[PDB]
């Protein structure tokens, strides 16, 4: 019996790239606040750790602060996956899955993880699926091009982000499309697609 | 309900500084190997994850190597902790308790883990006593001199604890002292005191 088990109702995860618009997707169901739990925008979390911004470290010094980054989103998806609520409708931006599946993954094909932070993280994430219920019933994949994500990573203009290569970006659209669409990954709830392009 | 709520027997830690003798102390139980469930030796895991030796990595690099380090001790002991038995005793070389009240503590204040590394493992931490039933009974403490532990570590001679002064066995002889003697942290099942020189 996993940890959260039978507790959560039907479970909604927004995914795609950085800058793809889960957050604006979101808030078009604000006005609805009081029947649906939204978990929405976890990167303020990660931009302040009692004080401490652990996404610019981990762009600063990705060799240093990859994994322990890496290893705290793990942990705040948890702890969103297996929040309670009586609401009978659960949407969460991202999740656990895109957090191994695509960041994890192209940090280690990148370097920013070697070899050991890597498999720690995997085992991590194997102990997670023996012993933490996650619920997942649908993903919406905010399909966009690199260049599209690219601008509104721009637009918006996170400090954190100003280094950010439109190359790690098309790394990161592959990733994603291996997992949502050519199902390489061993994730299978139901998957809609929409062209996030606009 | 945490995971592995109702599943697990009446457990036993043991306890003490490097080289303390707690896998010597528990090869003492082998012969009751059918009736107990020993976990022994967890170090094993550490110096071979894959073929990689992050025992090693640590002392070599800390400052890069110390937060995936104690963060894969966390996962081990969390899997020794939770690990199913129909044995109605379970014996178990360390725990999540002296992985964050000496080590992660010990390797904060020196410097090895930087402030937003010591969080990210305290915040996981917290997670785990929500989620995650640790059964703890009894601790034996063995207790044991710095300089005792030292002998012992030289004595055994793993290659990846060359480098180890007396110095930091001093420091985690403190921390072992202040959790399971004078009870500084929110650890409260019974403790039995061994002196182990
Ligand atoms: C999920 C995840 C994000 N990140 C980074 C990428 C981003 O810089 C930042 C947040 O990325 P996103 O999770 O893509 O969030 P976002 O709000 O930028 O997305 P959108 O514009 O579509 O609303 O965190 C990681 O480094 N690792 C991860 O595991
Ligand atoms: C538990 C723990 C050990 N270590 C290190 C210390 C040691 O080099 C090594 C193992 O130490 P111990 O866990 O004390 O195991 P041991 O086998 O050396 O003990 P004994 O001789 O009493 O049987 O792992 C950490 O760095 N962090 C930790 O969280």
């Amino acid at each position: 019996t996993k940890y959260a088990e039978g507790t959560q109702p039907f479970t909604v995860l927004i995914e795609g790239n950085i800058g793809s618009g889960k957050t604006t997707y979101l808030n078009h169901f604000e006005k609805y606040k009081n029947d649906i739990c939204l978990l929405t925008e976890p990167v303020e979390k990660w931009r302040n750790v009692n004080g401490v911004d652990l996404l610019e470290l981990m762009y600063k010094d990705p060799k240093k602060w990859a994994m322990p980054f890496q290893s705290y989103v793990t942990l705040t998806m948890l702890q969103s996956h297996t929040a309670p609520t009586n609401k009978k409708l659960k949407i969460m931006e991202r999740s656990i899955f895109s957090a191994r599946y695509c960041f994890v993954e192209n940090m280690r094909r990148n370097g920013s993880l070697e070899q050991g932070m890597y498999n720690t993280l995997e085992e991590w994430y194997k102990f997670i699926e023996e012993s933490i219920h996650v619920q997942a019933d649908l993903i919406i994949y905010l399909r966009t091009s690199p260049e599209v994500a690219y601008e509104r990573i721009r637009q918006r203009a996170r400090s954190e982000e100003s280094c950010v290569p439109l190359k790690y970006l098309q790394e990161l659209h592959e990733l994603h499309e291996d997992w949502l669409i050519h199902q390489r990954r061993p994730q299978s709830c139901k998957v809609l697609v929409l062209d996030a392009d606009l």
